[PDB]
């Protein structure tokens, strides 16, 4: 059984599948970094609770876009909204604000996730994010803009193990040869190795992304 | 294109597809009214703007669950968020609070929909809802409870008409007690085809929408594509 609520892992579990409108395609750092990819690092501060630190490698492995993550979580309260499993099984729309990191040749992002709590309150998860390209080639450093997200979480009736089904749509707003790798439907593999409060777990996800419409379709299975 | 934003029509465009947990099946008015169906009437008041009045007939026509709606919108302002198309193309999660309407032999509901606006603010839409059975059979009058919703809106890249692709999950909650509680429940054991037809007029601008898809009430899932028909 997952030691934390599935919604708290959503943002950690491939922004290269965001739909950048034609007038913004010169601002799409994520696709410009492919195929070598990028390292995505976050600190996620759950207000009045613990923190996640994550480091992920996002790159192509042949035809598959892979997101391989290490997650370390600490300082969660036993009676809080996370370890107490008080979060609703849903996900709000967020705006992910992106700025260029002209020192690392990459980007930073900042946003605050709002997790609905079963008692009507909101649990904030403040995200600080930095992405650095792995490859040598030129990448696109964007003007300030944001990604606008939508996500629904469900369960596979035929699935038996602890799992999460996710459908997500993301479009860029607010204003490369790598992008040519995203013209069709691309298979996705996500692998997460986690430790929260000393509770170790793993998550494996598979699905597909369609960047032409900003769509992600994934099923995640836990192991503990 | 439609004269109003697609998100403002989401709630008007089949709560019989909500997942009612087994311990709450006695509270599912919507399925109990089937197959004869129910009339669903709403007043939707947009804060600092106009209002929609809707009357829908929701019933089975053969194998298909049909939602046929008349919508009249009045008193909208030209520079507002609706006629000015300033709403984000998304839809927030809501709780729909349902209570028995014993004096109408049905149910009523109150909730506020929060439409995100492009400038970062919110457009509130106060919903009042009344559902009355069409048929003569016995219906289930529920205890107070709510429906919890999740919805995503998207587009079909090969569709030139104004349209909205929708996926929704809804589950009932708020009762803690714990077969089929109505004969109409039996009609929703499978995946049911859905037809939605909306005839609208907002501030004198006439339009229409047709949607088709499927609903799976055992998991609470709705999958539909809506297209402008005028």
């Amino acid at each position: 059984k997952l030691p934390v609520p599935w919604p708290t892992l959503v943002t950690t579990l491939v922004q290269c599948f965001s739909r950048y409108p034609d007038h913004m395609k010169r601002h799409d750092f994520f696709k410009s970094a492919m195929p070598e990819g990028y390292v995505q690092e976050r600190t996620i501060s759950f207000k009045d609770d613990g923190k996640y630190k994550t480091r992920a490698v996002v790159k192509f492995e042949g035809d598959t876009l892979v997101n391989r993550i290490e997650l370390k979580g600490t300082d969660f309260k036993e009676d809080g909204n996370i370890l107490g499993h008080k979060l609703e099984y849903n996900f709000n729309s967020h705006n992910v604000y992106i700025t260029a990191d002209k020192q690392k040749n990459g980007i930073k992002a900042n946003f605050t996730v709002r997790h609905n709590v079963e008692d009507g309150s909101v649990q904030l998860a403040d995200h600080y994010q930095q992405n650095t390209p792995i490859g040598d080639g030129p990448v696109l450093l964007p003007d300030n803009h944001y990604l606008s997200t939508q996500t629904v979480l469900s369960k596979d009736p035929n699935e038996k193990r602890d799992h999460m089904v996710l459908l997500e749509f993301v479009t860029a707003a607010g204003i490369s040869q790598g992008e040519e790798l995203f013209t069709g439907v691309v298979p996705i593999l996500v692998e997460l190795d986690g430790d929260v409060n000393g509770h170790k777990f793993s998550v494996r996800g598979e699905g597909e992304g369609d960047a032409t419409i900003g769509k992600l379709t994934l099923k995640f299975i836990s192991t503990t």
